[PDB]
RNA sequence: GCCCCGAGGGGAU
């Protein structure tokens, strides 16, 4: 049932990098859960961000398994130096306190308040995958097709289909604003930064409810493809 | 024949045209003398200016002449204007053509293109003001064909709406202030088909040279979807 | 762009 994004505030110079981090936290898991690796649907998504000198990096943790398995080890890394590409001193592991930190359940992500209305603030660059091309566009249902497929695969909850059809087909765009930046570690890739506001027409109150569930979600899954390297992290704002 | 059109009205006056009294001064010419038109305004308060798109040869005939007939003569575009010039060249927003000079190339994988007014699109029964690649170019090519020589093979318009893709975009929706519930894109989006064939490359180009006269999107009659290729 | 999976996703510093 348990959500979790952890957030390690880091000691030196620069900003992780997404292979680092990525290879970092592939490491801690090589020893227990390899299978992680293979699997399509990734539980975790990882994050980073902050000004030089208040550096940060984040794990989030979308399977009850994992977090039993890997937070231990990520508090036994408090005060030791770490490589997320460039070293970094592991100040604190922080579950409270910073903004992209936090806990939460499957279920709480249910309790409202319903809205027809969704504001995501996308915070690092977001895109997608057509035909092996990628795609920066944050269409309504590449969205929030990421976010339900994944919330599925992980929660214990799937949608009444009237719903998901409402979700996917109906949803459209109020008002965006931002732009792509390029995806350092793809070929020919740039990523949206931003703000958009997504509505859903003539929605139940299940449906709105659903809608912001959707939102609360993206604080731990992340938007679209590569959340592996960074990209795609999200929140719902008012 | 085939020629194109978008004439500048360069305007003396305070303020800025409103869309609903520049479309409705536009509506009187139509009487007395997909739309084969389009309308738009610009530039800063007390230095204004509006334009017509003339999409097909008649409308141009017929047309031309009554703006070149008001050159210096008070007009009523929601605020009264004194019309400074009628301007074919020496302004951004003003240029002629023909059809086949669309197709003059250079081909290009990329398209750049700038919207410099609110620009949506009618889908659903709602307006939706995301510059989506299929929306942007199903609009163009819609309209290129309706009142060009020429129509894209069916495989070209495959390839132009499915697997374009945005390489970069920047900018934000604004309110359509004539409308309910309804904002437009304002910004830059740089399109790019992938492996584009020359003929997809140059039918992407003309598409952009278009988008200069006809604009793009919903209500181009109201001055919404004013865009060119940069 | 390349591999794998199957509207879109995964890819061990």
């Amino acid at each position: 049932m348990v959500l979790a994004a952890l957030v390690l505030v880091l000691e030196g110079e620069g900003l992780p990098e997404p292979l680092g981090l990525r290879g970092f936290f592939y490491g801690l898991l090589r020893e227990v859960a390899p299978e992680v690796h293979d699997q399509g649907e990734n539980p975790f998504a990882l994050g980073f961000g902050g000004r030089e000198g208040a550096a940060w990096a984040r794990v989030s943790l979308l399977v009850e398994g994992l977090y039993a398995r890997l937070a231990p080890r990520l508090y036994a890394l408090e005060g030791e130096e770490v490589r997320l590409g460039p070293p970094f001193r592991v100040r604190a592991v922080l579950q409270e306190g910073h903004p992209w930190a936090g806990v939460s359940t499957y279920p709480r992500l249910f309790q409202g308040p319903p809205s027809r209305d969704l504001a995501l603030r996308f915070a690092s660059p977001t895109f997608f995958r057509r035909k092996g091309v990628h795609y920066p566009v944050p269409e309504p249902r590449l969205v929030l097709e990421s976010l339900l497929r994944r919330l599925e695969a992980f929660g214990p909850l799937k949608a009444p289909e009237g719903v998901r059809e409402a979700l996917l087909e109906r949803t459209t765009v109020r008002s965006l604003e931002g732009r792509t930046l390029p995806a350092r570690t793809e070929v020919d890739t740039a990523g949206f930064v931003g703000r958009v506001v997504y509505h859903l027409p003539r929605a139940t109150e299940e449906e709105a409810l659903w809608l912001s569930a959707l939102g609360r979600f993206a604080f731990y899954s992340g938007v679209g493809a590569k959340t592996s390297l960074g990209y795609g992290r999200a929140r719902a704002e008012s």
